[PDB]
């Protein structure tokens, strides 16, 4: 297991998200579904010139899986997946400018809900989660697990759990007072409100 420091600017963003009073927390789900949709768009496009890229799975979709026993909400997609370089360095490089822009906007009076316009919507996960685990598999790279409970650091390791084929699984370990996001009615409501027109099937799993 390797441990890394977030860039200062990203740690700052995460602290703001965690510490600011903001009741409209439900937007985290729109942001993560948006990221999944983007990753799905990417594998779809790439497959047009190289059909073999779908050898690791032809179906392009998003699954939402609540688990009250584990207090987790999992978002699974079969998008392009992230590489080790994506996880450790490259996405963060991009996230630095996006964060700076977002912070300046919040000063100009913007609100947290516009976070996605700056390409850093993932971090809105920390509105509802005490820990986030991201399992991801890109073609021709290994399956990795990224994890952070904030506090300035994240970890990356090669994942030895069940193989995914291709794509990304975001596991939100919810805060004790945010369990409403495990309720079927509530998830349906949020998807209908914010993610109505996503161009991939979204399947909301029900609990046993
Ligand atoms: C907006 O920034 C983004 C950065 C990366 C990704 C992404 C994901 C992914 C990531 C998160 Cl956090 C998620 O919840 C769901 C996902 O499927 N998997 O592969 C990816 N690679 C790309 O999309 C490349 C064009 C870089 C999506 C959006």
């Amino acid at each position: 297991v390797e441990t890394f420091a977030f860039q200062a600017e990203i740690a700052q963003l995460m602290s703001l998200i965690i510490n600011t009073f903001y009741s409209n927390k439900e937007i985290f789900l729109r942001e993560l579904i948006s990221n999944s949709s983007d990753a799905l768009d990417k594998i779809r496009y790439e497959s047009l010139t190289d059909p073999s890229k779908l050898d690791s799975g032809k179906e392009l979709h998003i699954n939402l899986i609540p688990n009250k026993q584990d207090r987790t909400l999992t978002i699974v997609d079969t998008g392009i997946g992230m590489t080790k370089a994506d996880l450790i360095n490259n996405l963060g490089t991009i996230a630095k400018s996006g964060t700076k822009a977002f912070m300046e906007a919040l000063q100009a009076g913007a609100d947290i809900s516009m976070i996605g316009q700056f390409g850093v919507g993932f971090y809105s996960a920390y509105l509802v989660a005490e820990k986030v685990t991201v399992i991801t598999k890109h073609n021709d790279d290994e399956q990795y697990a990224w994890e952070s409970s904030a506090g300035g650091s994240f970890t990356v390791r090669t994942d030895t759990g069940e193989p995914m084929g291709r794509g990304t699984k975001v596991i939100l370990h919810l805060k004790e007072d945010q369990t409403e996001y495990l309720e079927e009615r509530r998830i349906k409501e949020i998807v209908k409100k914010h993610s109505q027109f996503i161009g991939y099937p979204i399947t909301l799993f029900v609990e046993k």
